[PDB]
């Protein structure tokens, strides 16, 4: 388990029982705590311990949290360079996760390779 921490303004990406996904900086947050689960190299579902629900990226590029697994909520993690990682859905193909620097998330539909809003240092 582990928490991402986003370097566009250092927010936790956080995801609440009510299956709202934000970013927080208080860093002892309950619900920043993430599960990843490999379905193969590459393949990972994302997991809010707490809410007990799975990041998910809609069609519209919104991001969110599902009781239950479906295929919105996928993504092939990559490795960047100095560690960081990326999370872009296995479904909307182009779409990433990430977050604003105000804190909330940014749509999957205004993401992009070289942005700094998509990169996360995974934190134990
Ligand atoms: O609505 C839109 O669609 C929209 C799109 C348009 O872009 C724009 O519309 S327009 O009409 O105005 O044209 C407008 O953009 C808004 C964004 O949508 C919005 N994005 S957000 O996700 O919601 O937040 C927001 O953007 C801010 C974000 O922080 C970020 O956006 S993102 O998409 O990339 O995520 C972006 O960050 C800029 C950053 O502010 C720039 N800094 S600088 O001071 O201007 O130079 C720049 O950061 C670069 C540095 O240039 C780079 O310097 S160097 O020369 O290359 O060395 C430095 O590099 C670091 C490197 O990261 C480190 N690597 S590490 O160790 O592995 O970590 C290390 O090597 O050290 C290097 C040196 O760092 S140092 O300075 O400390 O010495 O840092 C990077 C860096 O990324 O931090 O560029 C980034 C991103 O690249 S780019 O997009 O500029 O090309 O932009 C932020 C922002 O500008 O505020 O706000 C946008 C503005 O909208 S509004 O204010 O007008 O409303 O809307």
């Amino acid at each position: 388990p582990k928490r991402l921490y986003c370097k566009n303004g250092g927010f936790f990406l956080r995801i609440h029982p009510d299956g709202r996904v934000d970013g927080v900086r208080e860093k002892s947050d309950p619900h920043i705590k993430l599960q990843l689960q490999a379905e193969e190299r590459g393949v990972v579902s994302i997991k809010g311990v707490s809410a007990n629900r799975y990041l998910a990226m809609k069609e519209d590029g919104r991001l969110l949290a599902s009781k239950s697994v479906t295929d919105e909520c996928f993504f092939f993690e990559r490795l960047e360079s100095n560690n960081y990682n990326t999370y872009r859905s296995r479904k909307y193909t182009s779409w990433y996760v990430a977050l604003k620097r105000t804190g909330q998330y940014k749509l999957g539909s205004k993401t992009g390779p070289g942005q700094k809003a998509i990169l996360f240092l995974p934190m134990s």
